[PDB]
């Protein structure tokens, strides 16, 4: 599940998630590795028009968390909750959800 979850892939640089996020609508979203260990543990990406948006997941005890909200077993569950609802519990300026899921592997096509 972790190593793929479909809108995960392995180790990724800032710049080249950029580029796959390029051109899509809002609602667009993707999880990508964080550059160090110290600054943090994975990166949520956002669209929001042209504008990309960058959320930092921070693991601790077993638990996965943007900020306060922590209480989350794996990074997988803790994306697909943050999906359901908008992200503006966490941030009111976060007032979109992670609805377009644009981040499938492209076998289908």
């Amino acid at each position: 599940s972790l190593q793929d979850a479909e809108w995960y892939w392995g180790d990724i640089s800032r710049e080249e998630v950029n580029e796959k996020l390029r051109d899509t609508a809002d609602g667009t979203f993707l999880v990508r590795d964080a550059s160090t260990k110290m600054h943090g543990d994975y990166t949520l990406t956002l669209r929001k028009g042209g504008n990309n948006k960058l959320i930092k997941i921070f693991h601790r005890d077993g638990k996965y968390g943007f900020s306060d909200p922590l209480t989350f077993s794996s990074v997988v569950e803790l994306i697909n909750h943050y999906r359901n609802e908008s992200l503006a519990q966490y941030n009111p300026k976060l007032d979109v959800k992670l609805l377009y899921p644009v981040s499938k592997y492209q076998q289908d096509q």
